[PDB]
């Protein structure tokens, strides 16, 4: 079927739309080439659907239906729970967009009577009707890039507020912990970024002779079918459940995760959708699901060796043992196929490497660098460009989440987010005194609040301490930061260093937490280092919840 139809009702903006990045002193002292840097908005929503409208072709086999069952089986072990309507309250994000019955997020968060009350309407509607479609608003994503040698918004589709908190209940549980018991270490959501490299270098490491390729599908969401959906669930009935709470899976399966029509902003009907919608909270889990099923199947019938996967949702990286150059390419282009065959046909063809640090997944890559004994030391890094765009943007413009925030968490030991990154935004929050304010970023999709003056401690539990000593980075990696800041204008790294020892002093001199970010943040930037030992609130932190599973467009809120 169609992944879409539209009627021609546009799609529509709510409010008014930025585009360009201001001239700002504080953004232009980050990046002087402002007019590289743009948000999507809903004037190109139309080459997006465009892109992601076309017929699904699938074809299930033998190897499908094996691995299915194995999947199945797995779920089986599963006892899932149902959430209390207190509890899926408790998981709404404060500025999560407000319901059309009369109340908000922040109603919803405060168990407020009429909030609570709705709630649990459209909880008995889902008990007793099992196939109205749900109504969905469809909006085109505001989104902040750097031009290209641009790119269309992306296409998000949500039922109302109610519908979400309903959704949490049923399915909080299930998408926390089956995906993990069904795909065991191929689940990418369980791992931090130091875990991620940990499992990807061991993998690695553990093949007589590795091969391994990233697989990124055109348009994974569009590329769902409804069987796909179906099949999802039938996943998802294998747990042991509450009575409700299968009734409300099985009902918001048939009337909101297979499709339903699509309402634009104005209120007016845009058309229909037969595949993913991004704004549910199976999505992520769905999909991870969806793509490790088809993917696993693929190896087998394109006779991959010994094929580990590693799966984030639509993101895929595959690592197995060669069978030679010609093998490996033949075979590669068999997975392709049978890929394809599945509906998940490929963006741009993969292409197999015999080195896993040029093996890139969502932008990122694993590198190495070098600790204060001088050992070898892997980590995350990516492509910093659409990092430092953001960062600009949210520098010159207030956004609900930080990016910024969340790409100094995950990409802490990287040379460019403890050069500039850091650098940048303690600066700032040092002139503007707001060291100790607690600020909104996510991570895998889920919302936090984190204060930055507990980054030392938050970097040093996840990261190690290593974070704080890394030296020595590959020319390649080195190589692509420079060129990127040349590219966007923003200062050399010479400046950068400059800079923090600026920073680094004011933070020294104020003692407290925030001489303890001088010292560990900013140890790089000084000849005579510091000894950096454990710090004690790090050994005392609950980070337990932070790497579980993948909640984007989830609306999910974690405090
Ligand atoms: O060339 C390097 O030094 C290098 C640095 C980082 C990465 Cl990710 C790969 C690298 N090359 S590689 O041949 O794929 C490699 C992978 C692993 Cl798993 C280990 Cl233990 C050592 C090397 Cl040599
Ligand atoms: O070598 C260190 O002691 C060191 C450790 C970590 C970091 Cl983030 C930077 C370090 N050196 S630095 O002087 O700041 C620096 C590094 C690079 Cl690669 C480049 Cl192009 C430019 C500069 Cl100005
Ligand atoms: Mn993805
Ligand atoms: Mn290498």
């Amino acid at each position: 079927s169609m992944s879409y139809t539209w009627t021609g009702a546009l799609i529509t903006p709510c409010a008014a739309e930025e585009s360009k990045l201001p001239i700002n002193p504080l953004s232009n002292s980050l990046l002087r080439h402002h007019n590289m840097v743009y948000a999507t908005t809903s004037r190109s929503a139309s080459l997006r659907q465009k892109k992601v409208t076309f017929d699904r072709l699938q074809v299930l086999d033998d190897h499908y239906r094996d691995v299915l069952k194995e999947m199945k089986a797995k779920a089986s072990t599963v006892k899932a729970k149902l959430l209390s309507i207190e509890e899926a309250c408790k998981l709404t994000p404060p500025h999560s967009a407000k319901s059309k019955f009369g109340y908000g997020a922040k109603d919803v968060r405060n168990l407020s009577s009429r909030a609570v009350n709705h709630i649990r309407s459209v909880w008995e509607d889902l008990l007793e009707d099992t196939e109205t479609p749900i109504d969905t608003t469809i909006m085109a994503k505001s989104e902040v890039f750097c031009v290209q040698p641009r790119k269309p918004a992306r296409l998000i589709v949500f039922p109302d507020l109610g519908v979400r908190v309903c959704e949490k209940m049923a399915l909080y549980d299930v998408v926390s912990t089956l995906p993990q018991a069904v795909m065991g270490s191929s689940y990418g959501f369980q791992y931090s970024p130091k875990q991620r490299v940990e499992f990807l270098v061991n993998t690695w490491k553990s093949k007589k002779c590795p091969m391994g390729f990233s697989y990124d599908t055109r348009c994974f969401d569009s590329t769902v079918t409804e069987s796909d959906i179906r099949v999802e669930e039938s996943i998802y009935q294998c747990c042991d459940l509450a009575p409700e709470a299968r009734q409300a899976i099985r009902s918001l399966t048939e009337r909101l995760y297979i499709g339903g029509p699509l309402t634009n902003s104005k209120g007016q009907n845009c058309g229909y959708r037969r595949c993913r919608a991004s704004g549910v909270l199976t999505t992520s889990c769905g999909n991870t699901l969806t793509c490790y099923l088809k993917a696993t199947a693929a190896c087998r019938a394109a006779k991959l060796q010994d094929c580990t996967m590693l799966v984030n949702g639509d993101d895929l990286v595959v690592i197995c043992e060669s069978a030679g150059t010609q093998e490996d390419a033949a075979a590669l282009r068999a997975f392709t196929e049978a890929m394809t065959r599945y509906s998940a046909p490929p963006g741009d063809p993969p292409q197999p490497e015999y080195d896993l640090e040029l093996i890139t997944s969502c932008s990122s890559n694993v590198s190495v660098a070098h600790d204060a004994s001088g050992k070898r030391v892997y980590y995350l890094t990516r492509d910093p460009t659409t990092p430092l765009a953001r960062a600009a943007w949210e520098t010159a413009r207030h956004t609900p989440i930080n990016s910024w925030l969340g790409n100094i968490i995950m990409y802490a030991p990287t040379l460019w987010a403890r050069m500039i990154l850091m650098t940048h935004f303690f600066s700032i929050l040092l002139a503007q005194e707001q060291l100790e304010k607690a600020l909104d970023c996510q991570i895998y999709g889920a919302c936090y609040s984190i204060e930055p003056l507990d980054l030392p401690q938050i970097i040093e539990r996840l990261h190690g301490l290593s974070a704080f000593t890394l030296h020595s980075y590959s020319p390649g990696e080195i190589n692509r930061v420079a060129s990127c800041l040349r590219k966007l204008g923003v200062p050399p790294l010479r400046t950068w260093r400059h800079r923090a020892r600026s920073v680094r002093a004011k933070l020294l001199s104020q003692g407290g937490r925030a001489a303890t970010c001088g010292r560990y943040l900013f140890n790089w930037a000084v000849r005579t280092k510091l000894k950096l030992t454990p710090i004690p609130a790090a050994s005392q932190l609950d980070l337990s919840g932070w790497f579980v599973a993948g909640y984007s467009g989830g609306d999910i809120y974690h405090s």
